[PDB]
């Protein structure tokens, strides 16, 4: 469930929000295509708070399909003007096993910090809507590789 506990951002909140999540998607656009991701649509500026993310990504697993595509709903749920703002992804891949049953759902809540840094938790959980036997798999390969996904976007975001 909770895959990154606390990561401190050297840089504001504000401008956290404004890098990932502002008018200006060029940022967020590198940082998706830098997490083994191709066929990424022009990322959308959110309006009500919502957009829409679609890209393929490319696996290494034991012997999953080895690509699906993804469909990612992204929406700004909780905004404290200064203390705190969170972002979910609801995350659909139909390509893979019992995709349609489920979707990785990724809360990420970022925290006014100590002298106006930020810091912030990832967590995640699959939303099942149908019984599967790769129930377990699929929980933690959602787990597994959204560790992956939150060790780049931290690693990319500090760079800038
Ligand atoms: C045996 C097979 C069927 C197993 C391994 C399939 C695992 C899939 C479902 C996993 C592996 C990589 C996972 C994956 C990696 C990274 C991200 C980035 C994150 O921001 C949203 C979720 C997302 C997109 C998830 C979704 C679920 C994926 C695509």
């Amino acid at each position: 469930t909770v895959i990154d506990e606390k990561i401190n951002i050297p840089v504001p909140l504000g401008t956290v929000f404004s890098l990932l999540y502002g008018d200006d998607t060029s940022y967020i656009k590198k940082i998706i295509e830098n997490q083994n991701n191709f066929n990424v649509c022009d990322i959308p500026k959110f309006v009500n708070n919502a957009r829409e993310i679609t890209y393929t990504k490319k696996l290494n697993n034991s012997f999953g399909p080895k690509q699906t595509k993804c469909i990612v709903t992204e929406t700004i749920e909780h905004m404290d003007l200064n203390s705190f703002f969170m972002v979910k992804q609801i995350v659909r891949s139909p390509d893979v096993p019992y995709g349609s049953s489920f979707s990785v759902h990724t809360r990420f809540f970022y925290s006014w910090g100590d002298h106006n840094t930020t810091n912030m938790k990832v967590v995640t959980n699959v939303v099942w809507t149908g019984k599967s036997m790769l129930k377990g798999t699929i929980e933690k390969g959602s787990i597994d590789g959204q560790r992956s996904s939150t060790k780049q976007l931290v690693d990319d975001l500090k760079k800038i």
